[PDB]
């Protein structure tokens, strides 16, 4: 049972219209090479150069557009209307995820910790000092946590780490994200966690954090790319 | 000036959802009203015409109800085709058509709404009847497979319709106006509902439904981001109460699609 047949003609959506275009071209190229190596019939699709109307020629879509259009529900919209299954988070989770105030609102509304904030678009947030982390997701489940300013190990105890993972899984589900993505979190001076933001189509460049964390659990980049694409089976 | 301004407008109607028939009715009404106002309107049924052809139009009047219309999908395609359109963008639409999400973001804005528990059909039922009390409303989440349980409150339902971002005269649900609220009590419900409208990031026009319990307290229920425009529909009724003819109301809504 081959990946040519099984996944059919897949479009790797890349580049796009946003300020993160260059990063997305990089993420796209990486993913495209990896899927081609895995024998999936992948092709590049840049919606800034090719009308989305031509998506109708493809059986599924690997979304690796960052920012406006990609991370915010728009392209997910068009794919729903063309009946083309696709990677990651649907319209709702995407549209929310790319709005901090809305992401915070729905987190507060789920009994989940996050800095207070006020109505100034950029907002005004309560300053907390501590160390930032990021919990990456694959198949709905969290992966090994990475410290931000190397990255792993993070500097949490094994139980302290699992606490941050379980908390972030709730914040991932709360906002209705699915498949894969990233949650950023804080740890204040007293050891308490605070949720910061969500990325519903993360970077897939060589320096990007999700492949790093997927590798920590034995996924090659090519394996990680197929795992993500498997979401598009029903 | 002289409805050269709006150009070739598409009235999106019918569609794929269970509310198709209602949408055909809302579409026809709106289409006739715009044509009477001298706007160059045409019908576009996305179930019969590929959305690809939307590129032939300068703007879109969305009057699709339910799945595809009320939930961010068609708003998506319009954003990607750079075609301005009526009502609420992708975010507000996608939220609005989800009750749990609408409630979450309302709780998160210090706004009143019935307690509820998302039924994973397996969470212990005893802890749920302990939180909410009996009787309890169970209802489907998006279309009012995933299901919820809400706390039953007794009282009288209302609906506050919106145009140009601002609320219109409130209507009692079972005629509808007068509602049976005092003039100050009515303004209280309007100001509350304006916050709940803004909170979810809806814009232009729409409807918020609200409760009043036996003690006089308000509770928010749900949001409709593309309301009915049929002859018996509630938004034209409330727009008429403030001196808008149906034709005038239809142009007012279309004006959202300008700078």
């Amino acid at each position: 049972m081959s990946n040519a047949t099984k996944f059919g003609k897949v479009a790797v959506l890349l580049g796009g219209k946003s300020a993160e275009r260059a990063v997305s071209l990089d993420s796209g190229q990486a993913v495209l090479d990896a899927l081609l190596r895995s024998g999936v019939q992948a092709e590049a699709f840049d919606p800034q150069d090719r009308s989305v109307t031509e998506l109708v020629n493809y059986d599924r879509a690997f979304i690796v557009l960052h920012g406006r259009g990609g991370e915010d529900g728009q392209i997910q919209g068009v794919l729903e209307w063309l009946n083309i299954p696709y990677t990651g988070t649907g319209v709702q989770g995407s549209a929310i995820g790319m709005d901090k105030v809305k992401t915070k609102q729905i987190w507060q509304g789920s009994d989940l910790p996050t800095a207070p904030y006020r109505i100034i678009v950029v907002m005004a947030e309560k300053w907390i000092t501590g160390r930032e982390f990021t919990i990456s997701f694959l198949n709905g489940q969290p992966l090994p946590v990475i410290r931000l300013q190397y990255g792993i190990p993070c500097g949490l105890s094994e139980t302290e780490e699992k606490k941050l993972q379980a908390l972030c899984l709730r914040a991932f589900q709360a906002v209705g994200a699915e498949g894969w993505g990233r949650i950023d979190a804080m740890q204040d001076e007293q050891g308490n966690f605070w949720l910061l933001e969500v990325n519903t189509v993360p970077g897939m460049t060589s320096h990007s954090l999700v492949p790093k964390a997927a590798k920590a659990v034995g996924y090659s980049f090519d394996e990680l790319c197929v795992a993500i694409l498997e979401q598009t089976l029903e």
